[PDB]
C-alpha cells in the first residue's frame, strides 16, 4: 500500500537521524571502551553479571538493519551500555569512569535529538 510505502520512509528518515545521534554519543567515547562487546574469551563470567550486555557496535547492526522503531528503543540501548559497565566495574576505575563521562555528554545530544524526533514527527 501507499501507507505502508509512507510508514516505511517515516522508519527510514528516523534511522538517518539515529545514525547522527550514534555517531555523536560514539564521539564521546574515544578511547574507545564502548565499541565492541565485552568479550566473553576474556571475561568468562560476564553474563554471571550481565544479563543483557550492549555495545556501539551491536548497536549499529540494530540500526542499519532499522530495527529502532522510536528514539525510545534506541535509547534504551545507550542505557544499557552505560549502566552495565556502571554495574560489573568498580567506581575507581577507567571503565566506570568512562561511562560516567559517556551519560553525561550524551545528555545534551539525547535531548536535542528528542525535541527533533518529535518536531519532524
Amino acid at each position: 500500500s501507499m501507507e505502508q510505502v509512507a510508514m516505511e520512509l517515516r522508519l527510514t528518515e528516523l534511522t538517518r537521524l539515529l545514525r547522527s545521534v550514534l555517531d555523536q554519543l560514539q564521539d564521546k567515547d574515544p578511547a574507545r571502551i564502548f565499541a565492541q562487546p565485552v568479550s566473553l574469551k576474556e571475561v568468562p563470567d560476564y553474563l554471571d553479571h550481565i544479563k543483557h550486555p550492549m555495545d556501539f557496535a551491536t548497536m549499529r547492526k540494530r540500526l542499519e538493519a532499522q530495527g529502532y522503531k522510536n528514539l525510545h528503543e534506541f535509547e534504551e540501548d545507550f542505557d544499557l551500555i552505560i549502566d552495565n559497565c556502571m554495574k560489573y566495574n568498580a567506581r575507581d576505575t577507567v571503565f566506570y569512569r568512562a561511562a560516567v563521562r559517556l551519560r553525561d555528554q550524551g545528555g545534551v545530544v539525547l535531548r536535542q535529538a528528542r525535541r527533533e524526533v518529535d518536531s519532524i514527527g
